[PDB]
Parts: C-alpha cells; structure tokens; sequence
DNA sequence: TCAGGTAAGCAGTCCGCG
DNA sequence: GCGGACTGCTTAC
C-alpha cells in the first residue's frame, strides 16, 4: 500500500513523524529535515523557481530548520521578502507525500475518552487538578473496545466493583441500560489506588497511542486535567508520556474577554468533538452539554441520577461508572451520524496538514495552495502584517412587509466560489484597475464596458484571462467534490419522501427493510417493493435514508464551508493571500449579479404578463430572489387545478422551461459585459411555495430583511409528502427563544400559512389560556453571557447592564456562600426568567446555566415568582404581533355587527 | 468564544421629547 | 411611549 502520515511535528531541528508504512504498520521516525526557502534573484541568473508573479527566485537550502527561521528574521531586518513555506512540517509533508494521499482509516487509531473527577468544593479546575481521577473510559477504534479504568479507593469514598451484569439490565430492573451492542466490548479494570490506575493508563496509552484524540470537552477539561493530575502526582516527565515524543507545551488560548490554558501533546491530533460540532453541525444550541446534544442528535433519554454529581460516586458508584461508559458511547453515536471525524480526515489528508488544522481554513488553504504551486516549481510569497479593515459585503433587498400567496425562489449555485472562478480572481491574476461608475450604472447596463482585454468586477478590478489563477483552480476541485456529495444528499432526501408516501399504506405483513444504497434515486423495482412493505420495515428504511441524508449533508455543507472560507480568507489579515481588492471584487460582483438579475426577471415577467414597471421580485438576499407567482397562477385560474400538486407542477415547469432560460440569458449578457473568463452564474429554482388549494392559508409572509416564512411544497427538486415550513430569521429559528414558545410560534405560523386567520385566532386563544402550565425550562429565554465582571458592581448591576447579565448577578447573590452550587460560566449560555415585583431575589430577572435544572436551593422560589405575564408578552405576543401585522391578519377576533343575536 | 467573511434583525439601556 | 445611539446577541447569507 501507499504510505501515509498520521501525525507530524517539528521539535527543534527534527521532524517527528508517525506514519503508516507500505506494509500497513504504524511507525515513527525522526528526520533531520533540511528546509528550503527562496529569495528573488537577477533575471540573468538561470533558475527553475519563480514566484507567483513570474519573478525569478533562487532556492536556499538550509543545514537545519533553525537556520531557516533565523534567515527569515534577518531578511526582515534587511527589509527583503523571504519567500517559501515557513511552516516546515508542511514542506516536509509536501516532499514526503508528493502524491494524492489515499488513507486507510482502519489503520488510524482514533481514541475517545472521558474522565470522572469527584469534587466536593465546586468545579474541579484542570489547571489545579487537586482531586483524584476516579474513572476513565477510553474507547480505541482499532480494538473496538471500551477500556474502563475504575478507582475503587479514594479519599472521597471507598466503593465496590462495577457490575457489568447490573449495567446491562433495564432501568426497570434497577440497571443502567448500557446498550447491549457495547456490553461485550467493555474491558473493565478496577484499581485499589489512583497511582496504579494512572500508571496503568499510561502503559496502556504507550501501547495504544491515539493518533486522533476526541471526546467531549477533552481539549478544555479531560486532557489538561489528566496531564496536570499526573504531573502533580508523579512529576513532569511522567505526564509528558501522553506525548509519543515526550514533548508537551502549555498553550494559552486567548479570546476577547480572557484566556484559558490547554495542553499541546506533540505527536497527537486532538479533535475535541464539541469543537467539531460547533464548526461543522450548523446548529446554534441553547446548551452544549453532552446530554443536551445527545438528546438533540440521537433522541436518547436524559441520563438520570439522584443528588449532585459530587455525591454520585459515593451513593451510586454502579451508575457513576455506567454513565461514564455511556458518555463515551454517545460521542461515538453522534459521530456515526454526523461523521465529522471522517470529514476531518478527508480534509486534512487532501490539504496535507496536521489533521487538527481543519479548524483553520486559512491553514488548510495555505497548504492546498502551496502544494499546488510547488507542483509547478512556483514559490509562495511571504506572509505579511495587515491592519484589520472593514469592507463591503452582500446586497439585501428591503421587502414590503406583507403576506405573499404564491412564491417561487431562485438561488445562485455556490455564488462566491462561482464568482472567483468566473472572474478569475486570484493573487497572481490581478491585471490592473478600471475607472468605476456607480454600481447602479452597471446594474442597469448604462456604464461603459470596463475592459475589452481583461475579466472585470464592478469594484474596478481587472483579471487575466489567459489562464486560471491558483485560487480558481483549487477552489474548483473542492467545489466539484461538494457537488458530488450534495447529489447524494438530495437523492437520499428524495428517497426519504418516497418512503413517507408508502407509509400512508403500510402492508400487514412481516418482512425486512430492503438492502439499498440511499445515495441514489430508487429504481422502479425498489419503488414497487417498497409499496409492499410493512410499517416496521418502511420506518427502518426511512431512518436509514435520513442517516444517509445527514451523511451527505455533512460532506457537502462543509465542503461548501471550506470554499466559502477561501473567499473569507481573502478578507482575513492572517491569510498569505489576504487582499481586500480581491475580497471586495467578489462581494461587489455579487451585489451587481443579484440586482442585475432582479431587473432581468422583472423585465421578463412584465413582458409575459403584459404590464410595465411592476415588481415581481419581492425580495432578495446576497444571491437569491423571491418571485411573486400570483399573476402566473391567476392567468391559468385557480379553478383549473385538480389539487395542490397540480399547480406545484405547473410552477415547477414554468420555472424550469421559461424562467431559468430567461435568467441564463440575462447572466450570459452580464458575463460578456464584465468580459469574464467563464459564465458560471447558474441560478436555479429553489422553493415553490403557496397555501393548500382551496384553503384560507396565506402561503407566506415577510416582516423585513432576513425575516420571512413560506409554506413549501417543493425544494430543489424534492417534492414533499407533506408541505414544509421554511422559516428564516423569525423567533422560531432563534436559540434565544424559549423552546415551548418556538413550538407555539411555529404552530401559529403553520396555521397562518396553511389554514388562515380563524385557525390562528383559535390557537392563540388556547395558548394564552394554558401556557402557565408549561415547564419553566421550556419557557425560559436563552443567551450567551459575556463580560459578567464588567457589569458586576458589588454584586449588583452596573450602568448599562444587559438584562441577561442582570439575571446572572441576581442568581449569584441568591447562591452566595454555596461552594457546591452550579456556577454560571463566563462565555457560555444561561436560561433567563423574568421575576414579578416584590420577589425575594431583589430584581426583575434571574439566570442560571443553560441545559440544567436551576439548583433546588432556589428553584421553588423562582417558580413561585416567575413573571408569566411578562414572559408571554415579550417572547410570544410581541413576535406574533410582528408576524400578524406584516401579514395583515388579527390574532384576536375583532368585534363585528353580528355580536350579538340569538336573544 | 482559537480556528474564514459582511448585513442586519430584535432586546434592552439610557434618555430625550416641551 | 417611542425613537435614536449604543451594546449585546443572534440570525441569513
Ligand atoms: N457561511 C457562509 C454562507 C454564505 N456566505 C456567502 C458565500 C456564498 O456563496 C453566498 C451565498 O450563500 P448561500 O447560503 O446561498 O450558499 P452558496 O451559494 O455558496 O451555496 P449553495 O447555494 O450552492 O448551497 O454567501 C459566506 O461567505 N459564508
Ligand atoms: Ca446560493
Ligand atoms: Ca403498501
Ligand atoms: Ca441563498
């Protein structure tokens, strides 16, 4: 097999590399790698190395890496550019793996672990590590085993051995319900003392050294705690055995309002799953506790126990250990679904970077571009210092707040990367500038043609057309990969809808789910078999289709993220190819493209309807347009349609056969106007929206920019079994909005769009009547909480104190003195409730850590003093009044002359 | 919230507005 | 009471 790296490090003048050799074996080597850097040289000097601008360079080979770094410094002192890859391990990988890396994941040791630490005096700080580690569960992907290290004797209590028999039993048998599928995979090791536990853990670690190290909060808690605890007990040298090269470094991670410490383990790639989740999941969660996320992702029950976690080991060690094991499994289950590890490996090996560098698109793209240029013997420029500067972005059209009955939307495929490719935007393709006219002049095609030679953007930039830049070349490769995975995603989505339809008529039979590949549209044979299946088999197939869709989503959306982040990197001061001329070229072209096509669509539809100056495009944001289809529907007549699906088909056909060709023609003209390299503005129909045929539903509404709701029947070629609400920006979509309120507001919207005013009025009346019965957590608001200290003046709100921070200070006074009470963590999230006047907390609101029950110290008082009236007005009534005013509807029935008769 | 970008909405504070 | 200036936080893209 072809060799591939696992980890790479620079330690002084040596590269330390762990790798899989040609025989499939894990090896480690130390290489005295001699790096090369570059200086510009005279034209008369014969060379094969040239910078990206075509200027000749001489290669300087250094005796070692320290010499190379010192040379860079001296070049700065002289005031001359030091060219080449300054990150020497990236150069090492480029030299050592000069081919497309094909990795075998089965050879890569992926470890995920979780530790338990009993602490009687609050949160056990990892920098201190003053409390015993009393449990470690460490899953190894190669062994497929959960290694459980269990401390039986502690200063906080001596306990009996954990029982695998009880662990396996149902909660109703007094067991822990450790999933049956992992029971036989548990290797249980009890220890009579913490020293022997940790020494064995280290010996185990040496034998089975993680390449990828993951878990939940492992980088912020588990790793630093383990390292510091071992350091405290045994000394530094023993703790450093967590590194296969015995090198570690305390790394200070800085943010806007403070800093924290992590431990860098040389020769390991830490991919903390919480951070993978935050980057790649495209959620914003009210809480990032493993419990909360596992419930959200897997629909698994909350892990229940009596009393505080500080007393769990002493009171129920059985449950304590089982829950430690389950926590490790839940991360594996989340990854089985989301597949962020697979994604990270894919990206890392493609770029030829340390796998952990996938968190940095700047590092990822620097490596991709370097490898690409190196292939042509080209030499990368030196990174430079730049001051942070604001620059303009997208255009968003101001909509007229209103109901909109029939809507067709259109969207440009991968806009910013498509602009990069079309215009040929790259550091080395800059041709010069032209004299800019107001943007409106380009939008209306009245400005003079920018260039007859170069490819242009309306920000004044011109680009070479003779050959693709490295940025267009490399962005295209990843775009093409994204397209493939999106194809799989949409097929699985369409397949899911086929199964949902079949579930209306399930067969009374006992059978199996079909063995199919959900990434491809079901054949006629498969569809016929599906119509004969039981509900049990169909539901299993639906679950599998949805899992395939999720797998495709991860793969496609994050390749989309990577390519959009290349645009983003052009506007980031730390990128080697940072250039606001290029960043603004992209965004300004986008603004023109959107408003150009708005004009073209308006012109086309005014022509086909026989009107003048009427606005068919009701809204647009960045790269999308929303087109009113009322007049199209009205031209055929609503009475001519058999059912909802009939007018959906009609609009589908109209968009594809009439509108899309018109849009294409408009963009081809724009391409010629800007003299671009390649026409790549592909705007396809996205959503078809409207009320159910014969209903009093309003179909859709806009309240303002980035705030709308649509009843969608077809999305990107997926015809839904049931209409799906597309709600953007509204309170239903905000993590700050209470859970039960999101639900209620969503039902209000559903009724507005599908059923009408009277239906909405009936639901509002009921929610207002019953909402005080809702669980307090479900009606609590949520907010991130920063700068708590800034607004804390003697435990009381300082000037301009934010409402949620006021809540935290109220909480802090109420739990004052309690060492065991849950602390609000700076930078994390809190639940927030309003309090009625005259309450014992002495203020108008209280806040507590999100994803948790408020401490029993104050729970009863919070419940008693919760201001339901304020809660309802702020979170529910005010947003609903916004929706209904925009939609021109009333959520409460107005008095009429009919009131009253009957006698 | 260490780790690509901008536009833009709403909650809330402060306080003017005769 | 509502809006403007401002901070904070959250979305859409
Ligand atoms: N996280 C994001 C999302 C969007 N944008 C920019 C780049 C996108 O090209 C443009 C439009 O965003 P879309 O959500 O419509 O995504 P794309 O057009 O890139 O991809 P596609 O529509 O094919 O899914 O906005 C961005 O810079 N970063
Ligand atoms: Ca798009
Ligand atoms: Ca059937
Ligand atoms: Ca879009």
């Amino acid at each position: 097999m072809k060799e591939f790296y696992l980890t790479v490090e620079q330690i002084g003048d040596s590269i330390f590399e762990r790798y899989i050799d040609s025989n499939g074996r894990e090896r480690t080597r130390e290489v005295e790698y001699k790096p090369s850097l570059f200086a510009h040289c005279p034209e008369s000097q014969a060379t094969k190395y040239f910078d990206i601008y075509g200027k000749p360079c001489t290669r300087k080979l250094f005796a070692n890496m320290r010499d190379a770094s010192q040379w860079i410094k001296r070049m700065e002192d002289i005031g001359l550019e030091a060219l080449g890859m300054d990150d020497f391990k990236l150069a090492y990988l480029s030299d050592t793996y000069n081919y497309e890396i094909k990795y075998d994941h089965t050879k890569i040791r992926v470890a995920n672990f979780d530790i338990e630490v009993t602490s009687p005096d609050g949160f056990p700080e990892p920098s201190q590590a003053k409390h015993p580690i009393d449990a470690i569960t460490h899953y190894d992907s190669i062994d497929d085993r959960f290694y459980v290290f269990d401390l039986l004797n502690s200063p906080y209590g001596n306990v009996e051995e954990w029982s695998i028999e009880i662990a396996a039993k149902l909660q109703e048998q007094g067991g822990d319900e450790v999933p049956s599928e992992i029971i036989d995979k548990i290797i249980y090791m009890p220890f009579d003392n913490e020293k022997e536990l940790l020494m064995e853990y280290l010996n185990f670690w040496q034998q089975k050294t993680p390449v990828i190290l993951t878990g939940w909060n492992v980088e912020s808690f588990a790793i630093p705690y383990v390292y510091n605890r071992i350091k405290n007990i045994f000394g530094e040298s023993t703790a450093k055995r967590l590194s296969p090269h015995r090198k570690t470094r305390v790394k200070v991670i800085e943010n806007m309002y403070g800093s924290r410490e992590i431990i860098t383990l040389f020769g390991i790639s830490v991919l903390d799953y919480i951070d993978l989740y935050k980057k790649f999941s495209f959620t914003n969660q009210p809480s990032y506790s493993l419990d909360y996320i596992s419930e959200f992702e897997l629909n698994v029950g909350k892990l229940k126990y009596d009393g505080p976690i500080s007393k769990l080991r002493e009171s129920n060690h059985q449950r304590y250990i089982s829950y430690n094991i389950i926590a490790v499994y839940r991360v594996l289950q989340i990854d089985a679904k989301r597949q962020f590890i697979n994604l990270s490996l894919d990206m890392g090996y493609y770029a030829k970077i340390q796998i952990q560098s996938v968190f940095s698109p700047i590092k990822t793209w620097d490596a991709i571009i370097f490898n690409s240029l190196k292939e042509q013997n080209k030499v990368i420029p030196q990174g430079r210092s730049h001051p942070v500067q604001p620059y303009p972005g997208a255009f968003v059209k101001e909509p007229i707040p209103n109901r909109y009955k029939y809507v067709m939307s259109f969207d440009l495929t991968s806009l910013y990367p498509s602009i990069i490719r079309q215009v040929n935007i790259s550091p080395e393709t800059i041709a010069g500038t032209f004299k800019v006219a107001p943007l409106h002049d380009y939008i209306n095609a009245v400005a003079e043609r920018p260039s007859d030679v170069y490819s242009c953007s309306p920000n004044g930039m011109m680009y070479y057309k003779d050959r693709d830049g490295v940025v267009p070349t490399e962005i295209t490769k990843v775009f093409n990969q994204r397209k493939e995975h999106k194809g799989y995603m949409l097929a699985a989505q369409r397949n899911g809808e086929i199964i949902k339809e079949a579930l209306h008529n399930p067969n009374l039979s006992v059978d199996e789910p079909l063995d199919v590949d959900y990434r491809f549209d079901f054949s006629d044979e498969i569809k016929e078999k599906i119509k004969k299946l039981s509900a049990k088999s169909l539901n299993e197939m639906l679950f599998r289709a949805q899992r395939t869709e999720v797998a495709g989503m991860t793969a496609q959306i994050n390749r989309k993220l990577l390519i959009n982040s290349l645009y983003g990197a052009l506007g980031n001061v730390w990128f080697r190819y940072y250039d606001l001329r290029n960043a603004t070229a992209i965004t300004t072209f986008g603004q023109m493209a959107l408003q150009w096509i708005e004009r073209k669509v308006n012109e086309y539809l005014n022509e086909v309807c026989g009107t003048e100056g009427e606005a068919f495009v009701l809204y647009g944001d960045t790269d999308s347009i929303y087109v009113s289809a009322d007049k199209i529907i009205d031209k055929v007549g609503e009475s001519k349609f058999r059912d909802t699906n009939h007018w959906v088909d009609f609009l589908d056909k109209f968009a594809r056969e009439r509108m899309e060709p018109a849009i294409d023609r408009g963009f081809r003209e724009m391409c010629e106007y800007m003299n671009n390299k390649q026409h790549l503005m592909f705007m396809d129909r996205e959503a078809i929206a409207g009320p159910p045929l014969g209903s009093k539903g309003i179909g859709g509404f806009w309240t303002g920019k980035k705030r709308y709701a649509l009843n969608v029947w077809d999305m990107e070629g997926t015809r839904y079994a049931e209409p799906k609400l597309k709600i953007m920006g509204l309170e239903t979509q905000k993590s700050s909005t209470p859970k039960a309120v999101q639900k209620a507001l969503k039902e209000c919207i559903r009724r507005m769009l599908q059923e009408g005013e009277e239906s909405l009025q009936e639901y509002f009346k009921e929610f207002e009547k019953e909402f005080r019965q809702l669980n307090y957590i479900s009606i609590a608001s949520v907010s991130s909480a920063n700068n708590i200290a800034k607004y804390d003046v003697g435990g009381f709100p300082g000037p301009k104190c934010p409402f949620h921070i006021r809540g935290i200070l109220t909480y802090n006074r109420a739990i004052k003195g309690n060492i065991d009470a849950p602390q609000v963590v700076e930078g994390e999230k809190v639940y927030v409730l309003p309090l009625r006047e005259g309450n014992p907390f002495g203020d108008k609101c209280i806040a507590w850590p999100s994803g948790t029950e408020i401490t029993d110290l104050i729970k009863d008082d919070v419940l008693h003093w919760m201001d339901y009236t304020v809660l309802l007005e702020k979170t529910f009534i005010k947003p609903l009044e916004g929706f209904t005013s925009a939609a021109k509807l009333d959520y409460e029935k107005k008095a009429s002359l009919f009131d009253m008769f009957d006698f």
